[PDB]
């Protein structure tokens, strides 16, 4: 049998944020069985906590209902928060396919309520399909350059001139399906405070509550395009329009040509706990 | 807090069949909150066990992640099996939007391992879009007439000349998306033993493991088209190609013009059990 918890990542209130199922003591499960369990659960992701193999605290394997992922933000944040119930350590080193990711855990009375991660440093370039993407979103132009970032998944960013213009988007999801192996992240805001919406046929989601692997890239995007400085944190509120508000905090240190750290943080809360029969 | 179980319906082995989450003691939950919980879980359906209002044993409300349903086969079968852990009764009367559905529970040593339901009697007519549907499925013709049945959801049936021809189907799901408010059920077999595959963009599933509300209609279809008699049971094995084999048993009594009973039965098994925080 295995115990699991469901964590709503990037939220402090259950039914907000983005759920992940975290399965403990998973070393007896072959990967094909982990994949079947992730399919059974049908959450965006299920993760599995394994013994470490390179000096970290644990090895985490991440599965959607259909495949394994090398890196994912909200699922790793939820896993780190879940593992709080089982360690006293202030820092947690989680091994993944992209290497060991360092987390700082934040507690109140023994309960981990939030965590911060250092993400893989992305790469980026211009999308080069702007008219096609804009048509699919139903708008004429972006504010800032339309650029696509890679840190495992790929995330394209399209800027809107106001929060209301962002909420008014009703994309043609069929048209968006021509954009393979990426998520489309539309954003608006000013200063410290930004709003986002994410759409991805390629990743099997009509609209995502909290895209944790897009938060680091967005901070970089905003700094490069002069809306914040490198080293300044931003608050990104996602998922409001779909009723799953999610608050992500991000900061990118260094400069565009030499990034030294990309930090993403948020709250997490337990929605449920259970046991499975295998 | 609420307790729940995950039942794999139309299976006796966990990770086979079609999952449903069953939430107990749900009378304190407003429907908008039931809908939010069903969305959180993201299973094809979550059900909620409520006090009866018209003389049954319980009232069951059925939700997909996006809406409430009046009737659904695999979710009601799973609910009846789950409720076995909480009653000694041989029969269970479950109130729904389509009225009270009678279940017979089958136990071994106190555990309910299977159940039989009397389904709403469907109606049917020719689809009248045969060339369009056949093109979408990638085939030239059906064996038997292409007819669409209604018992809450709508189910169209297209016959294939062999089980291998059925397994070879690779439908164009975009083309299938032009068929609104229905599921497409392709079938093959002979005598007592049939195979099916179900596809439905309209109902949010690429391919379904076990379509319980299609089993009763299929028995009627096979009887009307002379492949079985009215009153003769069939075994329908679904979901083999997607690795979620599901065994459904169905029988239609009477004659086409005066159906007296449509029975569907199957096994169910618990995959997991848990508690949520609201």
């Amino acid at each position: 049998m295995h115990n699991y918890v469901i964590i709503d990542a990037f939220a402090s209130v259950p039914l907000e944020g983005n759920p992940v199922a975290v399965f403990f003591d998973a070393d007896d499960l072959p990967p094909a069985q982990m994949q079947r369990i992730a399919r059974e659960m049908n959450l965006s992701e299920s993760t599995f906590v394994l013994k470490p193999r390179n000096g970290g605290d644990a090895l985490i394997r991440i599965f959607t209902p259909v495949n394994e992922l090398p890196f994912a933000g909200h699922p790793l944040l939820g896993t780190a928060i879940a593992l709080g119930a089982h360690t006293d350590n202030h820092r947690l080193y989680l091994e993944t396919q992209m290497g060991t990711i360092a987390f700082e855990l934040e507690r109140q009375n023994g309960s981990v309520i939030a965590a911060s991660m250092d993400q893989p440093i992305p790469t980026w370039t211009a999308l080069g399909r702007d008219a096609e993407l804009l048509k699919a979103l139903g708008i004429s132009d972006s504010t800032f350059p339309i650029e696509i970032y890679h840190n495992g998944p790929r995330h394209v960013f399209v800027g809107l001139p106001s929060i209301d213009a962002l909420s008014a988007l009703h994309p043609d999801h069929r048209a968006l399906s021509n954009f393979h192996d990426m998520a489309i992240n539309c954003f608006a805001g000013a200063g410290r405070r930004w709003r986002s919406r994410m759409f991805s046929p390629a990743y099997g989601v009509v609209e995502d509550a909290a895209t944790g692997s897009a938060a680091g890239p967005l901070a970089i995007h905003l700094a490069r395009h002069g809306q914040i400085e490198f080293g300044q944190p931003v608050e990104i509120l996602q998922g409001v329009e779909i009723g799953r508000p999610s608050l992500m905090f991000a900061k990118a240190e260094g400069r565009a040509e030499q990034l030294t750290r990309v930090e993403v943080s948020g709250n997490g809360v337990t929605f449920g706990r259970g046991t499975i029969v295998l």
